[PDB]
């Protein structure tokens, strides 16, 4: 599924990541936009190997399991196929895993080189939420 940019802000804020460990919507908005450009079925090969996977780009060698990534630890639980659902639970819940880690956002390259002190309020404004 392609969200636009207030409906994926509606489905995040429905799904509990509005201010989730001190992260407003916005950061959520802007971090999917750059990882995935809002596609739930986004799929990138890494070059350690591993495979990025949906809407937040969730990697098979720490958070899911893809059978393919040498060294998987599958920490969230679930396999990789489950992040490219156009139901956004899976990558939420591995997403909340994630930011809970100890760096933060800084877990996605994408939110620190794109998102990281912007005006990430501008991801929400004029949405219904
Ligand atoms: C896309 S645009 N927006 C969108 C479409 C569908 C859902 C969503 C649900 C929304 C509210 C609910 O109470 C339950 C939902 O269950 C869903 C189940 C599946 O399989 C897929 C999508 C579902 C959302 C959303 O999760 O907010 C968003």
């Amino acid at each position: 599924k392609v969200f636009g940019r207030c409906e994926l802000a509606a489905a995040m804020k429905r799904h509990g990541l509005d201010n989730y460990r001190g992260y407003s919507l916005g950061n959520w908005v802007c971090a999917a936009k750059f990882e995935s450009n809002f596609n739930t079925q986004a799929t990138n090969r890494n070059t350690d190997g591993s495979t990025d996977y949906g809407i937040l780009q969730i990697n098979s060698r720490w958070w899911c399991n893809d059978g393919r990534t040498p060294g998987s630890r599958n920490l969230c639980n679930i396999p990789c196929s489950a992040l490219l659902s156009s139901d956004i639970t899976a990558s939420v819940n591995c997403a909340k895993k994630i930011v809970s880690d100890g760096n933060g956002m800084n877990a996605w390259v994408a939110w620190r080189n794109r998102c990281k002190g912007t005006d990430v309020q501008a991801w929400i404004r004029g949405c219904r939420l």
